[PDB]
């Protein structure tokens, strides 16, 4: 089973991968997870994670640029995101393809039924192959709340400065939106729509 | 012995490679080739052309992610590169890293010295770890000439309409003096300027 867990920067995903995962491993099933970007085991997420920091000239000008990149991350790990679906029970994402779908509108003010949203089907599910998830977890945050657990990471990690997406309010207010219309669409498979006070257990059991 | 033929679109690339290959034949030495962008062996190189087209969005009016994705096309075939290097005796390139360097600084009307052409030495060579060629061949031709080519090709093959960069005349201009400036620094390896009429037997024995 394949289930990405989705959302807006600081909505709290690394922490629910952690949970979920404790939950399904106390249910008696194999585990593994991967987080996108995959930073430092990609150059293109390196890339990008760095233009988005202000290296790179013009590249983060780019929408499809940075989408591209994001992709070409994905790519990479096709096999491994394979091999590891047929080694273990559960496979976690930590952001997955909608991510690229939900920004990307978001940046070009689409909705989810959007040419962006689009284009990210066409290219990385059909055209790189990455298989469409089991589930696709979204978990819903106020814009507010999400900015603020940003920001206060940037002050207490030197090394977790916020970057160009982080540091747009309006487009993580956008993406948000996007997110909810892609999880209404059923935008790649079945989704659920959770909160910061949703109960691992239960979760896992409804995912199983 | 690795060896990169460039130039501008039209330039006459493709038939030098053709011929300088049979003349180290024709000298006994084994030789082996490989055309940049690797189009159809990968993505990276296939989302590059489809943008010089007029597909994928805004990627193609960053300067920078089109240099990316060239170079992330090029970091793929790494490997490839250096096991034709031990297999073979002589390595012919049809495009290498310069090309990324000279069509990137002339897009921002730069020149050799400038900051698009040091990007690109960073990193292809130093961080993406390409090796360097021994010998960099220039197809020094007439602007007017070589475009006069590319508008040749489109007309007789229907598979190969002009793209962005082709349809740009100026561009092609400051490209080919961006070209002969990184001639005269030996940017990444020693040089050599040929023209049209060079003598594929000597050349060969130039670079043997
Ligand atoms: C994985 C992924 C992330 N992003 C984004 C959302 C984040 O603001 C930024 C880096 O992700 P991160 O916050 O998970 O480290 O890039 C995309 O736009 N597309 C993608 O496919
Ligand atoms: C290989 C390569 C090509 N280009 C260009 C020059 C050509 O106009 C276009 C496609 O190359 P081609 O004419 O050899 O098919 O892309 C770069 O800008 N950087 C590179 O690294
Ligand atoms: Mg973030
Ligand atoms: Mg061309």
């Amino acid at each position: 089973m394949l289930i990405a867990i989705e959302g807006v920067d600081g909505a709290g995903k690394r922490t629910l991968v952690e949970k979920l995962s404790g939950a399904f491993r106390a249910a008696g099933r194999s585990v593994a997870t991967l987080a996108f970007p995959r930073y430092g085991q990609s150059v293109a997420a390196d890339i990008a994670a760095e233009a988005l920091h202000g290296e790179h000239g013009d590249l983060a000008s780019s929408v499809y640029a940075m989408a591209t990149l994001f992709a070409l991350d994905r790519a990479g790990a096709v096999h491994t995101i394979q091999g590891l679906c047929r080694g273990y029970d559960v496979v976690i994402l930590d952001r997955y393809v909608a991510s690229n779908a939900a920004y990307s509108a978001a940046r070009l003010h689409e909705n989810a039924a959007g040419k962006a949203a689009a284009w990210v089907q066409r290219i990385e599910f059909a055209r790189l192959g990455l298989p469409k998830p089991d589930w696709q977890v979204l978990l819903a945050v106020s814009a507010e709340l999400a900015g603020e657990r940003s920001r206060g990471r940037a002050q207490r990690d030197p090394g977790r400065a916020r970057d160009n997406y982080e540091r747009d309010a309006e487009l993580q207010q956008r993406t948000g939106a996007v997110y909810a219309e892609l999880a209404a669409q059923g935008w790649g498979g079945r989704w659920l729509v959770v909160g910061a006070d949703v109960d691992p257990g239960r979760l896992a059991a409804t995912l199983a």
